[PDB]
């Protein structure tokens, strides 16, 4: 039903991201903001709706941060986990890896999937709480 249409853009110098899973939009670099290059998170319900979070009777795990819930893709695939739900002194947001999704430019369409975070192509940006709420 004429669904093959172009998508809008957030701001200048913006790139789109896909999920290596089924190579489907995951988020946008324009929304992908790192907390002082410590963790990778996105803003907007766009990424909060693209994914999902489940409770489950689980205690906790010993690692950098503390996860009190799991997170998965909202897509049809249920056996496709991206990361988990963690909390930071700053705010409660999920933290994923760099080798979790690909980066497809909207001005090129070239999608790529890194391995290490050291292979970052972004910069440190402060997590605006204004984006969190309405």
């Amino acid at each position: 039903d004429s669904q093959e249409k172009p998508k809008p853009v957030p701001d200048k110098e913006n790139k789109k991201l896909l999920c290596r899973k089924c190579k489907a939009l995951a988020c946008y670099t324009a929304d992908v903001r790192v907390i002082e290059e410590c963790h990778y998170t996105v803003l907007g319900d766009a990424f909060k709706e693209c994914f999902v979070s489940r409770p489950h009777p689980k205690p906790k795990q010993f690692s950098s941060f503390e996860k009190r819930a799991k997170i998965f893709c909202a897509r049809q695939n249920c056996s496709h986990d991206w990361g988990i739900h963690v909390k930071y002194k700053t705010f409660e947001i999920p933290v994923i890896k760099i080798e979790s999704f690909v980066v497809e430019d909207i001005a090129t369409g070239v999608q790529t999937l890194y391995s290490k975070w050291k292979d970052f192509h972004f910069e440190k940006i402060p997590f605006d709480p204004a984006e969190m709420s309405k």
